[PDB]
């Protein structure tokens, strides 16, 4: 990407218009990062907050976030899995809330499909495909790229380029990562399973701790500071604040 | 392997169709990985669970499971050892059950073959060999490829060739493996020998403890739990729930 | 860059001009680094320190500093966010100081522009935007590179190149580093937030810390020792002494 | 090596002929490995049970084995030291037994030779050595190949050379090694020398405990399980129950 | 490097001419290294070892060391600050000492020069300049090659390529280093700032032992032993007994 | 090298002629390896066990050593610290023990001579220079290879040259090394400077310990044990037992 060096007379005279969020203190035209340890339902947390970009509810009751067209790439998860996760989640939409959703969110399976961000031909589609929207979601990253996630020499080309889609195009980007990666981005945001010691402060037992996870900003630059949140996770793996 | 984008109007409006599992809490069409020492009897194991979906008993009294034509890949043990393993699995068989083990099930040995994934011949070999059929067990893993188990970048190569075989042709793949993995294959089971202390908890004492192993789902993303489940090793290594 | 031999005698003679400092104990025409970790304000420090050799005021009233034409290279932060930034600090400026920095400091981003100073083209470029300079800020530095940060022949070479330039063209350079490439930097500075401990031995309980922090030269070869100072963070990020 | 697919029809029908053991819980046509520290006998013991194979006495007193053609590749001692190794084993021999042994092993010293199973040359070269012969001895394995030890995918193809010519030939191949090379191997015997504990434990009071060595089988996966068993050092090294 | 074989009678017979020390404890024609952490000055030590042997004055009070021509490369100091410190160091010295510091000394600045002594057109060029020289003093050696200084093979070709340097030329070499090479040099010296501890150990308080260094030979093989030296640091950085 | 098949029958009938030791529990023609700290005297201890075998007197009091035609190849020593070791050890030394060492001792300086027995050329010279030699040491191993000396596999390559060299020529090996290398050699000895411990506990206070050093053999695979050995650093150096 390319960009005009900055004008200093205007920055100074003219307020600028808000910061633009893409998510919680991630500014749009970015990469950024949700991680977790494969089993919390990284999945299921970005399919609901793609959905509401998209145009969707705020289900998850994370601030109210400005709409656009998203794409999410799922490489781990088969066609069928996908339906019963929106099969569900349609479960919590009105008849206009799925419509929106239908309208602003396209979802493209990758699940075998073996993408390579590396490879020319796969950063031409991203970039192309990236085009005019809003947001796209990566799921997982270990699946966009062949290299070592410990080498930073490699890891800062494969993120360089993903900031040369986000930066050229406008279009945020957010990978998932299971749990290097969070030395590079700037914008972090974690999922977590409830823990035995956590299940014991707030409430509820064992047995039980495994309906509960909690979401929370681990890294941002800018913004005010995004309370840590619990979800509840209802049939399906839908999430709610609960 | 390619996919069609998600039809999200339809997903949410139509109720769909139930999730095909091949094994308990493994959707059709995907890759999972059956972990264990090796010496605790994995492929004793796999060969049943192949010889049932191929049309044969419950043996191990798993859950009764959809039934397709099975190709089981032996990589490291000599054609007459499968020979003495079948022998002896046969003798827990009707005629009939025999001969659906044998219309449904495919052994091809290839101990000394050198299989390798990552070359061109062997991935087209084994893609058609996966072609029609519901299961493809690789025993192990370790003899389908050459790359650095630890090297994430080789490993998520490989496993992603098998999610391709999986995704583009419905068979499922399992491979067996001796102990990352764990991180990037959502189904995950596993087999251990049972130790003094097990013993001191069941019944059992030691110098018979070398007849009894656990089995249990480590990782999965659907379904109902499943519980964990105690074989017996009878003679030729046939196990039964016991 | 080359140098012609040092005339020893004419070093004895004459005492020589007095050392000339880009930034505290910096000599003009070397690399020095400003070390802090994610989020403490490195960015926000550079554009004041790069606002102020620009030919603005000192505001975080460190001491006086010769001014000169000055480059900054941000490639981590959005245009937008370099906006406000600039329109924060510009609160704390006259009209004249305003113009004066307009007249002396170049912000150019590079977000998504994947710079390279391993690479000719950019090598060459980054050269020519130093020339006539007093200092370019590279922030930050990972940006800059694709080598391994732990590497230090390819970190002595990505190092080397900065001071090819910097020698050559008389222009400072000062390299951000998100917290070994410490051990050869001749210069190096830190920004670090208030600890729970520091908030607690000169003012102001916690709740408070993160409106604070401590600045001070790490490392250093020439000068009076540079006392480390306090800054608070206001409204937009920008420091002061307080 | 290739293998035509299993009838499993025949194999539910037919009892199979034993299993055909060349060592104990060893099946023939297989890989194994004798593992043990550096100095401690791992060639003396190697040598006895290849003259066994061979067609000599059974001094070690371990089960009774078929016999064959029997190849050692010591590469790692002078052939002088080779001399009287079997100068002294034979003293403990008849004259009948002598000839056999003369009779069924060949003894081809290696060391300087430098063989690479991973070269072509020696690999064609160890398979024709091989055909007609019941056992290989490789003494140790380090020396017939010029990989990273601790290097899974290499050493994956080094052990998948042995096994492809143990299939294919029908001789089973022994390797040596000097204590991964195990997880995978199915067949693993080792030698350590006496504790500095163990021998109060079965009498001989210490500065003696260098006298004697355990045998047993780490490792296997047919067979009746074999005792570990206990050898006292003779002269020359040659080892007797005791 | 070339050398013919020992005479061994003679070595025995004629008595040897003594050993020529170029530095205390070590032999004129090898390589050596000073080492320490960053900011002890040793720059400074190195300027004034390198005026001595070139026929100044023994400031340092170390032993009185044999003269010949000196060539000192700086790859990372500014010539300004160069200039600086043979301005302060000057004060220190007569008219005589300084004329003489002149006639043996060349400086030759090579900061951003890049040198690599592993390319062919710099080690012809350190060769050159180190012939008909006594002493060659290298600052510091990250700056003369580009490899891992932790690799083993690397380093030895960049120090065998400087003691090629010194045997063939006679010039002896001297590298700082910033603290394996410690290893495979046989002579090293070192030198330290001052601890808390030294500090209220000798007479001094803190705030105060930033104006001491310890200097001492930490590795040789030949001579009387080095008794370590404290040194005060004057203006400029100046090293006198003190 | 090439070796015969070994003659079994005769092995067995002739009483085999005693193990030619080339030193303590080395076997002539094979490789070995004396290890020690840098400071030490590993160069002293060889020169004079090479002086030994060559013809000279058994200073050192190990046991008597067959004597035969020697090549010492030092790496790191200039040749006049080689002059000063000859002349001191010549004191202990008659007209006709010096006029033997000079007859079968060949010492070829090396210093910046930059061998590489990986290279053509000098394997070919270092195998021709072994020729009709009994022993050949090189000092220190670091100066003959330019790998990895903790990486096996290149590690291998290099003791495999020098093994085929030993072997194809009879030319015992002995590499000095500074203190892996040991798993890949059968014959291994060590050199160790007394400190404050083994000092009071023999005799001598500190302050004189450093004219101490243990001998001994940490590793072999024949012959009768060799006891550790104290040695006394006398004047220049040479070792005598004491």
């Amino acid at each position: 990407a390319t960009h005009k060096p900055i004008n200093i007379l205007e920055a100074f005279a003219a307020a600028p218009p808000p910061l633009d969020y893409v998510l919680p203190n991630m500014v749009a035209g970015t990469v950024g990062a949700l991680v977790s340890p494969g089993g919390a339902g990284k999945s299921m947390l970005a399919l609901q907050l793609a959905a509401q970009i998209a145009g969707g509810p705020d289900l998850l009751e994370v601030g109210e976030l400005p709409t656009g067209p998203v794409i999410y790439l799922p490489a781990e998860d088969p066609p069928t899995a996908i339906h019963h996760r929106l099969h569900a989640l349609g479960a919590h939409l009105s008849a206009e809330e799925r419509q929106a959703v239908a309208d602003g969110l396209l979802i493209q399976p990758l699940i075998g499909s073996l993408p390579n961000i590396m490879a020319p031909e796969w950063f031409d589609g991203l970039k192309r495909a990236a085009e005019g929207r809003r947001l796209m979601v990566l799921d997982t990253l270990r699946r966009f790229h062949i290299e070592e996630e410990n080498a930073s020499g490699p890891m800062a080309q494969v993120i360089g380029r993903m900031e040369a889609i986000a930066a050229d195009t406008g279009c945020s980007i957010v990978f998932l990562h299971h749990a290097v990666l969070v030395d590079n981005i700037r914008w972090q945001s974690y999922l977590s399973s409830m823990t035995s010691a956590e299940a014991e402060e707030w409430g509820v037992d064992d047995d039980q701790r495994r309906f509960f996870v909690r979401f929370g900003v681990s890294k941002a630059n800018y913004g005010a500071p995004f309370a840590d949140r619990w979800f509840r996770r209802h049939d399906g793996g839908v999430l709610k604040p609960a």
